[PDB]
């Protein structure tokens, strides 16, 4: 059965993807830490999420070993850019990224068809994250971002404070 | 006396109206839940009020039975539109709707002239709701709604948060 | 065109959700009517009145959960008329029970149909959702 | 000929009782099978296994109450084969739920039909019985 | 509406019937008290039931007054015979009598069709009594009653003791 | 190895047999419930045993799943007759039935030869039931059953009461 090696690979693939996203949000965070950007709650938001994605990846590694598979690690690619230009951009990219990661994640499920159904909980979580980022993009746009620095200031406070 | 059948009908009429309003605010709420709108406190505000109107209707049904009448239920019509375009619009419509519902509600009172005067409390409540929605329309307008997405953002936070 | 959050969400399901929304709203309305049937002096069963007023509210709660799902996946909510309930003969109180029996089966069945659809279209998210939603309906009364 | 205790007991009902007996016995058998479906390692849901083993026993308890009624009124009990259950596809665990959904509705419906019959034939005793028996089925899970 | 006077009479009719049965079982009991019969548990059995039937009748009188009717009392006829010949006979007669009383009792229900359904509980009780007396007749017969005095002796002990 | 499919079938066969016996004793019980028979302790005796046989069958199903087998259910055939004619007859039939069920049950053991020896306890139980029914047949016969209704009456009391 190619199944065991198909899944063991789909896992290894998903592991590197979640690590990738972790790296991405890590980059985004410290972009907002720098003094020419200086949005602390944007920075917090992404560092948190970066840790979420890392947690996801470690869980997938524990799964691989549980199922008797072997973990084949790949490089963690630097994210596309190191300057994210704006909060609305960084949200927009993250929206794109989660959708792409969700894509393979879905592929991962349809190929498994477990009795155990382990990762379904994290699959449910990504859909919340997607609706949220869309919600966040939507709000920054209607406020006049990216070009209005005030909008992103007030969003950093009122939305990303609470 | 047509009175008993006049009132028993005016009740049945008011019941369907409050249910209608319930449906309306329900629609409005989830309009603000969608990701191309994304105003959570507008959504909360109307879902709450939607439940208020439903409570009102159930009370009117308990009244009908108390008075020995018979409840004749009618369809609950879908609200005029499913896209409310903006927070200021949705407030403006609700202002209109409460005034129209208040109209028949008044008719209901002048026709009753009870010793019991049961619904007078809910009549007093509608007048508060009216003054509030007017207050809310007024504020969104002076802020630059609908065309300014920032105004509605800051209203969703500062007025509809507290 | 397409909502920015939409992924793997077929348009058939978007339409079936909207159908189940109106159905649960209908079921809410029916239970509501059944409640105040038992409230009248001609009948005067306070226990039953208590129960269906509770069932009405749960159905409406179920409806709004569907609505929240629609917007979550990117679909769009189109509300229809909530039809006044069509069960006529309440003279026996058993005909009212029979009404609810068909109502429950109908509501629950569309959920099951909605689940097959979800399985056809390979949407695992929607499958997990319905299952929960369904078991809550049937098995919520116990634990 | 006629049993010495028979009064106002139509022969149609005697036959319908016997039909509902076999039906509840069938429902018992089905639930029993559903229970051990969830017992297998392939599935291994102990909660569900617990539940349907309980539902099986309640149905059989319901069957014997019908039998006790038959003899009470003077009718005679004719047992038929308890058919092995016909729900095939248990691969999804939702198809098993769907089985029970149709089973419940069927069982409950015949009770309702049995009640109309009882009302037609002007048997107040049998009417009170079914109502109880029925409400116990539907509303026993709550209070 | 003849209904009110139809029911008020059906009640008055049922009242006299339950009183009649009370008298009947009273007679039966002391038949078994006499020294040429001397079955104490047959005697107990019927005296108990005689009191049951009396209780039923008093309940029906309380019903009549509850419903605003008027109680019209009739004579309580002596039972058909004062010598019941045997335990099996007395059981057989009681079986007949309960079935006849149940007959009008049924008539009483179909004519009422209350929301209150008050007497349905006593209607349920008669059906138990019927199945029991049949059970009792059946057992005495298979034992060799009436002609075997032993059978009735052992039935008085083993069935009517417990 | 046909062994696994031989046993998994012998189990499935035994399951349907115990269910059959359950049905049989269920029928027998309510035969004694009817008013032309009216032996309550005969009825109790068989309803109890009917539940015993059902318990046995559920245990066998749990065994099948424990051993990784698959349960193939078959129809539960109505018992041979619905009128059992007498207590002695019903005992006699049950004696026959338990011996036949014991037959396959034995076949089930000799084919297994487990280390676990799970069903040996229920095998020990059937032999008690057999000796008992024989004991019961024997006593009814010497008492003059079936033709003496008294015998079965006194047996229902003195043997099947305690
Ligand atoms: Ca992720
Ligand atoms: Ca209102
Ligand atoms: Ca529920
Ligand atoms: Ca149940
Ligand atoms: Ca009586
Ligand atoms: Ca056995």
């Amino acid at each position: 059965q190619n199944y065991h090696q198909d899944s063991e690979a789909a896992i290894n693939r998903q592991i590197n993807l979640e690590l990738y996203a972790s790296y991405v949000y890590l980059s985004m965070s410290y972009y907002f830490d720098r003094d020419d950007v200086a949005l602390k709650n944007f920075a917090k938001y992404f560092l948190h999420q970066s840790h979420e994605e890392r947690e996801h990846a470690e869980k997938l590694m524990k799964l691989q070993n549980q199922r008797g598979g072997r973990i084949f690690l790949q490089d963690i690619k630097k994210p596309d850019c190191d300057d994210w230009e704006s909060g609305l951009n960084a949200m927009e990219c993250a929206l794109h990224l989660e959708k792409n990661v969700n894509q393979s994640l879905l592929e991962l499920h349809k190929l498994a068809t477990d009795k155990n159904d382990p990762h379904l909980c994290d699959f449910i979580e990504t859909h919340y994250l997607i609706k949220e980022l869309g919600d966040h993009v939507t709000n920054l746009r209607k406020m006049g971002a990216p070009e209005s620095g005030l909008a992103e200031y007030l969003f950093d406070k009122h939305t990303l404070g609470d």
